[PDB]
DNA sequence: AGGAGGGCGAGGGCGATGCCACCTACGGCAAGCTGACCCTGAAGTTCATCTGC
């Protein structure tokens, strides 16, 4: 294939990535493990049940950077001592990216919640 | 010569053998440095060698 053809990405999709990643990379996402830089998002959320979307407005928008901040804050009470045991049933993503020597080293990468997580 | 050498059963009966209070007092328990040395990358170009003309 010589570069690039042996993953036959399109370009609706590499630049959306490779966006998505330069975004994460320079907010509140970007968070580091262990002495790894791994950015979080959350995945396709709930479609909100009746009771609880009907007082918010919109209603309940699938925002990736919202409910990042409970596995954020778990991996900051590690280091803090607030940590409580999670009830999961909410998927985060969590992309351990890692640097070599300039190639992108994934180190970690679970679709579970947050429990599992 | 023939002797008999103790019969007897008591020998601890009573109770205390520690009274106190200590058994540590001080202050140090790191000071100084390292915790990485090099590479090897994405991506395009560039040179002398592989081959056909």
């Amino acid at each position: 294939k010589e570069q690039g053809f042996a993953f036959p990405i399109g370009e609706q999709a590499m630049f959306e990535y490779t966006t998505a990643l330069n975004t994460l990379l320079a907010g509140e996402n970007r968070f580091r493990i262990g002495d790894v830089t791994t950015v979080c998002w959350g995945a396709k959320r709930t479609p909100l049940e009746e009771s609880l979307a009907s007082m918010i407005n919109g209603g309940g928008k699938d925002n990736p950077d919202a409910h990042i901040d409970a596995v954020k804050a778990l991996y900051k009470s590690l280091y803090n001592g607030q940590y409580c045991k999670p009830d999961g049933e909410d998927k985060f993503y969590l992309l351990g990216l890692s640097p070599n020597s300039a190639r992108i080293v994934v180190r970690f990468w679970h679709e579970t919640t947050v429990a599992a997580l």
